[PDB]
């Protein structure tokens, strides 16, 4: 009820930089990209969610439980206001794909 849906109108395929050529990066939540708090989640503040979302320890206490619902979560508490299927996935992908230690994760492809 309510809730309409715009169809895919977006043929704008961004473009990526950041520094200069972002790799070889460590595992640190304050990256320069981080500047930027919107409503629209982009790649940063998707990894950004991610980087919250992979301490299950902060979790704990950010919201009070731990469940894998605590994506949706994560995810409006970054302005995002709207959780959706596309957000759910593409965060999960990041922390599905994000295998910790040597999972062969690469250290270039978190950006973009």
């Amino acid at each position: 009820m309510a809730h309409h849906h715009h169809h895919h109108m977006g043929t704008l395929e961004a473009q990526t930089q950041g520094p200069g050529s972002p790799e070889g990066v460590p595992p640190t939540d304050r990256f320069p990209l981080l500047a930027l708090l919107r409503r629209t989640l982009t790649e940063e503040q998707v990894q950004e969610v991610v980087a919250k979302l992979t301490d299950p320890e902060s979790s704990a206490q950010i919201d009070g439980v731990v469940s894998k619902d605590e994506i949706e979560k994560f995810i409006a508490d970054v302005t995002k206001d709207e959780p959706t299927a596309q957000d759910i996935s593409r965060v999960a992908s990041r922390l599905a794909a994000g295998g910790w230690p040597l999972a062969g994760v690469d250290s270039t492809a978190l950006n973009a």
